[PDB]
């Protein structure tokens, strides 16, 4: 699994569940192209976006929409989304895992890469 | 001053200075046009965004360009940029202080909405 | 002032106000004593903590009363309180500024150190 | 597993291993006493710290030696370390985990509560 995504919830202390993502790639154009999407699971995780034929080198964009998570809990939340926009595998394949933790006004995001 | 942006540099301890950034706000077409830009002072801080007459409601987007300000100091970001993207609502005078901290594989962000 | 203190709610999205913190030095029994304390205005912030005559070399606590803050707004939160535990050295003028981001469940602490 | 402790590293893009923690609980005459200790491993995780039986009612303190984990990459940090004060299982017995994000000058720390 080359790339995977966890989410926390900082204001409820556990996993973010049911939080959808959507993942772009920069197109030749340089317009975004889907890639994946996708939403957490129970523990907070989303496995399963993508495989390692298919992730090539580029820019990818990660949307996590957080704005309906905290609507769907009945929270009124600052953001509209988190972002997360970068260039993967630009030497040669890695394995990326996404952190978001979240509050209404806040977000925090980490990415562990692996070889 | 109805939009302010402070960045922060969590590897040296210090403000982030001369860091460029664009705001873009929302057309109904739902691109992204431009709204105003400029690079963080020495404290940090990039004022003198926008004015309230022109801060209408909407939805818009901070882009910081994280990954030049890593180049300089010569290391190596995860990030193509930091975007922080959020719905202007008008309730009371509402001033928006935008908070960015930012490390070479992670960034976090808060908002202050203070009258 | 050469050390100040600003919370910040990332459930509410603005100041942390009224929020009472001790700062203690280490002594040479590994004891804490008594230092400073206060609590954070409207906008956020603790000044005044002491001096530069006083703010000597040594290694110094903060703790913060983020359980009260939070049980004042009706919200049941994890910590107890928030501690930063840092040396104060002496490398040109230096100003400390302590920054924490509360929610519930989380917090987050950086260090501005300016000349 | 009812304590586990997970620490990513922020630099480096990459868990944080080999970084020492002591757990203390409160005692009845309010010192702290020591209750367990470890480092994490190359998954930055920390398990086993406890049992069921042993981790009773209390106020602990988690201190994450930060400041060793810096110093041996050769990088002076701010904080001594990194402290998580909390009561635990005072609705019954939960599964605690404390995740951890560490900066030179910054650190996070969130909890995920289980029942
Ligand atoms: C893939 S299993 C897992 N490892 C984790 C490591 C951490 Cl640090 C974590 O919390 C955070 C995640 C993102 C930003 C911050 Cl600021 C924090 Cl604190 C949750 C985690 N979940
Ligand atoms: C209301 S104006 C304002 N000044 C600030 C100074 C600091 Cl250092 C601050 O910290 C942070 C800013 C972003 C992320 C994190 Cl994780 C933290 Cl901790 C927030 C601030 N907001």
């Amino acid at each position: 699994c080359p790339l995977m995504v966890k989410v926390l919830d900082a204001v409820r202390g556990s996993p973010a569940i049911n939080v959808a993502m959507h993942v772009f790639r920069k197109a030749a154009d340089d317009t975004w192209e889907p890639f994946a999407s996708g939403k957490t699971s129970e523990s907070g995780e989303l496995h399963g976006l993508t495989t390692e034929e298919e992730f090539v080198e580029g820019i990818y964009k990660v949307e996590i929409d957080t704005k309906s998570y905290w609507k769907a809990l009945g929270i009124s939340p600052f953001h509209e989304h988190a972002e997360v926009v970068f260039t993967a595998n630009d030497s040669g394949p890695r394995r990326y895992t996404i952190a978001a933790l979240l509050s209404p006004y806040s977000y925090s995001t980490t990415a562990v890469v692996t070889n």
